[PDB]
């Protein structure tokens, strides 16, 4: 997160790190057997860490919970990142407390214009890089479909939404892929890709979340 602020211990309850040996992506935790990722973000090997906040020392409130599978979208694509979604299966359930906890889905899609929350232990450097240990956050805008295609023509799908800042300064980062975005309560992104990082006229791009409702649920009900 580039331009954002600390968040704070366990803020941002539903908050994933996803751990291969290192912090390698976000995820969100949306019941106590499930985290939503970025398709982007597979690999074998997936341990999700929920209550985290400094991602390299214990602290006390976290939970180790190795994945026992991972669904990729059926029509993930990865030139395009068009459907850049995946859920995740945790081995055993969470314990869901005031510092872990499930963001709800959408009931419908949300709005240029609305406010969201978007975190994540990626780069908080624009140029340069810089790794942060504790969870960072941004308050962010929905941007017009409008200003989203005239910012990246040829390559904004259905499944996708922009967020974030025109000018630049702003934005999500290498680090943060695969993290929320939420707005209102529900979670509507899934932070999916950029050119490069708080840039101008480059805001970020997220997987559109309302579109996959169906699939998420039917995929939880039979897995
Ligand atoms: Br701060
Ligand atoms: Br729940
Ligand atoms: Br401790
Ligand atoms: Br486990
Ligand atoms: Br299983
Ligand atoms: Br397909
Ligand atoms: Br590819
Ligand atoms: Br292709
Ligand atoms: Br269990
Ligand atoms: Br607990
Ligand atoms: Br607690
Ligand atoms: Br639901
Ligand atoms: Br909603
Ligand atoms: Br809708
Ligand atoms: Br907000
Ligand atoms: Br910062
Ligand atoms: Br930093
Ligand atoms: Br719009
Ligand atoms: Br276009
Ligand atoms: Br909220
Ligand atoms: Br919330
Ligand atoms: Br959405
Ligand atoms: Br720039
Ligand atoms: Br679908
Ligand atoms: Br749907
Ligand atoms: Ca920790
Ligand atoms: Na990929
Ligand atoms: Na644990
Ligand atoms: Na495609
Ligand atoms: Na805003
Ligand atoms: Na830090
Ligand atoms: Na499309």
């Amino acid at each position: 997160i580039v331009g954002g602020y600390t968040c704070g211990a366990n803020t941002v309850p539903y908050q994933v790190s996803l751990n291969s040996g290192y912090h390698f992506c976000g995820g969100s935790l949306i019941n106590s057997q499930w985290v939503v990722s970025a398709a982007h973000c597979y690999k074998s090997g997936i341990q999700v860490r929920l209550g985290e906040d400094n991602i390299n020392v214990v602290e006390g409130n976290e939970q180790f919970i190795s994945a026992s599978k991972s669904i990729v979208h059926p029509s993930y694509n990865s030139n395009t990142l068009n459907n850049d979604i995946m859920l995740i299966k945790l081995k055993s359930a969470a314990s869901l407390n005031s510092r872990v906890a499930s963001i709800s889905l959408p009931t419908s899609c949300a709005s240029a214009g609305t406010q969201c929350l978007i975190s994540g232990w990626g780069n908080t450097k624009s140029s340069g890089t810089s790794y942060p240990d504790v969870l960072k956050c941004l308050k962010a805008p929905i941007l017009s479909d409008s200003s989203c295609k005239s910012a990246y023509p040829g390559q904004i799908t259905s499944n996708m939404f922009c967020a974030g800042y025109l000018e630049g300064g702003k934005d999500s980062c290498q680090g943060d892929s695969g993290g929320p975005v939420v707005c209102s309560g529900k979670l509507q992104g899934i932070v999916s890709w950029g050119s490069g990082c708080a840039q101008k006229n480059k805001p970020g791009v997220y997987t559109k979340v309302c579109n996959y409702v169906s699939w998420i649920k039917q995929t939880i009900a039979s897995n």
